[PDB]
């Protein structure tokens, strides 16, 4: 969704051309996107470049685009076989290259936590859709998020 107009119009409830923090909270909660207020605030603070307390469409778009390049490099960092998809063994080996060692079952837990549809594996579109509003900037903070999200070791 790389123009992001639909998302923005979805969030701009009063249709004034900007998204306020309230609209972000109410909108994300109404769209069934589970996000904490401090993290939403992280998004807003990173995005609000002119610091007027509002997110115009170009700040919104810029944030989402840069965030999606960070997420694409993270995804390709996790993608070993270059298929365009992520399997559990790949989570295991990618984590093993980082010095972390995790079981296959915990890897399964991670994939299931990340996966929002029934695919049982995660392609670029699902990865991007999942981390769309998650203010993580790279793979290490993605790991920190996993560590809180699954409530598992490392
Ligand atoms: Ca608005
Ligand atoms: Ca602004
Ligand atoms: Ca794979």
């Amino acid at each position: 969704p790389t123009r992001y107009e639909t998302l923005f119009q979805a969030l701009d409830r009063n249709g004034d051309g900007v998204v306020d923090i309230g609209e972000l909270q109410e909108g994300l909660r109404n769209l069934g996107i589970p996000l904490g207020q401090d993290a939403e605030e992280k998004i807003f603070t990173t995005g609000d470049v002119n610091k007027d307390g509002k997110l115009d469409f170009e700040e919104f778009m810029k944030y989402l685009k840069d965030h999606e390049k960070k997420m694409k490099l993270a995804f390709k960092s996790l993608d070993k076989n270059n298929d365009g998809k992520i399997e559990a063994s790949e989570i295991v080996q990618s984590l093993q290259t980082l010095g972390l060692t995790i079981s296959e079952q915990q890897a399964e837990l991670i994939l299931q936590s990340i996966d929002v549809d029934g695919t049982m594996t995660v392609d670029w579109n699902e990865w991007r859709d999942y981390f769309l509003f998650n203010p993580v900037t790279d793979i290490e903070e993605i790991i920190r998020f996993w560590k809180h999200s699954t409530g598992i070791d490392i």
